[PDB]
């Protein structure tokens, strides 16, 4: 296998997932897009992983086993276009740089969305790399993914990893403002006090914490050198100005409840102490405060029920179902059912606000 740069091209373009994760249509994968399993059972996917692997992975693996399954999905790609009479001839004809520009393309779309591309394989099969480059940027590919297609056509135009070095390098640049001095793998306060500034923005305000949640970023105040550059990278920006006309996208996507769900869970475990399971009360009502204002009635009286009768640290089910109770509860608080399923917290907040009316 060794007779035989593309693991990263695909980390850029795909991303790497170091954790068993969902896909699109339902299935559990890992890697850079690296199927388990079509069965249900996530049984079954940490069965698979672990035999795969070589180690009780728990559905957790390092970028090297990453890399080990993502060599096994390329082989097995380039068996399928060698097996294809549509893509053969092209990816033969084709130097290692555009051939990986077309491994690329088979692992976006599969073998039969890139044989599509009749006209544009033809020009690359003759070498006329201008005419490919243009007519490839008129599709539905271009539009849907702008940022890895525009990368993938440079591939293709110049038969150079251009579009990929000057991504990182511009990443890299930019990095280097807010990178910590006494550790160069991270930024550190000051670094991210400098990023939100750029934006023009307070690292209090709702617009970084929304920020955080685009970035999966890990704990509040705390930024790693990986987190800047797959957010920067997944979020196809390539500096401040453009991550900051994201923004507006960013908040349209939070009226969608979906969406303002999975931002308002996420915020728990972001405002949350590493080590800790849960988050103390001061920090839970300055968190709340960012994203119930408009949303919850009894906010501020939830506050000082909280900082009078409870005066300890809030567990992530009572912070979820803080959620629904703000959603369905009557400004009377007459549909609130006491002989229900709520914390026995929310039940003592109802029984506390219900005589203050
Ligand atoms: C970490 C800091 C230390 C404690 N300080 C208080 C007194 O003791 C010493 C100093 C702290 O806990 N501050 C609370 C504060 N949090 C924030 O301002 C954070 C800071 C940010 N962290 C990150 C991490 C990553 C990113 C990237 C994705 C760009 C950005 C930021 S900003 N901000 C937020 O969490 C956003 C709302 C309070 C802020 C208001 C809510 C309560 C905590």
């Amino acid at each position: 296998l060794y007779f035989q740069n593309i693991f990263e091209m695909l980390r850029i373009d795909e991303g790497l997932r170091l954790k068993i994760y969902k896909d699109t249509e339902g299935y559990y994968t890992i890697g850079i897009g690296h199927l388990l399993t079509k069965s249900p059972s996530l049984n079954a996917a940490k069965s698979e992983l672990d035999k795969a692997i070589g180690r009780n992975t728990n559905g957790v693996i390092t970028k090297d086993e990453a890399e080990k399954l993502f060599n096994q999905d390329v082989d097995a790609a380039v068996r399928g276009i060698l097996r294809n009479a549509k893509l053969k001839p092209v990816y033969d004809s084709l130097d290692a740089v555009r051939r990986a520009a077309l491994i690329n393309m088979v692992f976006q779309m599969g073998e039969t969305g890139v044989a599509g591309f009749t006209n544009s394989l033809r020009m690359l099969q003759q070498k006329r790399w201008a005419e490919a480059a243009v007519n490839l940027a008129k599709s539905r590919w271009y539009n849907q993914t702008p940022n890895r297609t525009k990368r993938v056509i440079t591939t293709f135009a110049t038969g150079t990893w251009d579009a990929y070095k000057n991504l990182r390098k511009k990443l890299e640049q930019l990095y280097n403002r807010y990178k910590d001095p006494q550790d160069e793998n991270k930024i550190g306060i000051d670094g991210i006090q400098q990023f939100c500034d750029d934006l023009a923005l307070d690292p209090a305000s709702i617009s970084v914490l929304i920020i955080a949640w685009k970035f999966r970023a890990a704990t509040q105040c705390e930024f790693s050198k990986q987190e800047f550059m797959d957010g920067m990278t997944e979020l196809g920006c390539d500096s401040i100005e453009k991550l900051k006309a994201q923004i507006p996208k960013m908040e349209q996507e939070l009226k969608e409840p979906g969406r303002f769900k999975d931002f308002y869970q996420f915020t728990f475990n972001f405002a949350k102490n590493p080590g800790q399971k849960g988050l103390d009360l001061e920090m839970a009502i300055a968190y709340w405060n960012l994203v119930l204002n408009g949303r919850f009635k009894f906010l501020d009286l939830w506050n000082k029920f909280l900082l009078e009768h409870h005066k300890r640290s809030i567990p992530k089910d009572t912070w979820n179902l803080l959620l629904d109770f703000s959603t369905m509860i009557a400004d009377d608080m007459s549909n609130y059912d006491e002989e229900g399923a709520w914390p026995v917290l929310i039940d003592d907040f109802v029984e506390f606000a219900r005589p203050q009316i």
